[PDB]
């Protein structure tokens, strides 16, 4: 059981999930956390705290390096002795149905990781390349 | 100008907006079109059209591999004779947000995509690697 937890700027987290709704449905535990205008990084930080306290397992999709989002998550992330926290930024579709798609194969989200990290790039074509 | 177009799944493009508009505010020649539950395929490619009749240079930026929005935008890209269209799957907020600080460097789309492609890809990190 491996909780997905997006968190972004703005509301592209609602928006990817909504992607994520039409094309396979409701899932369980996938979250967004919506890092929109006026909250603070301490918001972020609250939030994100809140959705861990009862998983061991957690994969967390940020939209971009260095950003709030990623910054946040990756400080809490070796803060649990316990709990395994993987961060990853550049969140795409592919990263995103990759992760719910395939976590069920994986006990830990170290072992899931590699997998939607190479789908997150393989999902990036130009079409003029056939 | 090169005019960019976000095509996607549910309201992912109204999602991913609002992350550039709280990051760099509101830019010009930068559309989204919601590939929403209800729409067909003809749908998004009446909306495509729409948005390129008076454009020359062209940046679709889409979400996934294979989905209707890439499917929908590749068969387009390649329908008029003078109109230069690229089409990218693969998403992130890094292809858009290079997208939206690069091309002002560039008079056509083609000489902007490889950089678009690259960030798209440098911007997926493992934080457990740094």
């Amino acid at each position: 059981m491996i909780k997905i937890i997006i968190v972004a700027h703005g509301n592209f987290p609602d928006g990817i999930l909504s992607s994520l709704e039409l094309i396979a449905g409701h899932q369980e535990y996938v979250v967004g956390i919506n890092f929109i205008a006026g909250m603070s990084s301490n918001d972020v930080r609250v939030a994100l705290q809140r959705e861990v306290i009862d998983f061991k397992e957690i994969l967390v999709l940020t939209d971009l390096l260095g950003g709030t989002p990623f910054n946040v998550s990756s400080a809490l992330s070796v803060e649990y002795t316990d709990k395994k926290i993987k961060v990853l930024s550049g969140l795409n579709l592919s990263m995103l149905m990759e992760a719910v798609l395939s976590r069920t194969m994986f006990e830990h989200v170290d072992d899931l990781v590699d997998k939607v990290i190479t789908s997150s790039h393989e999902g990036i074509v130009d079409f003029s390349t056939c």
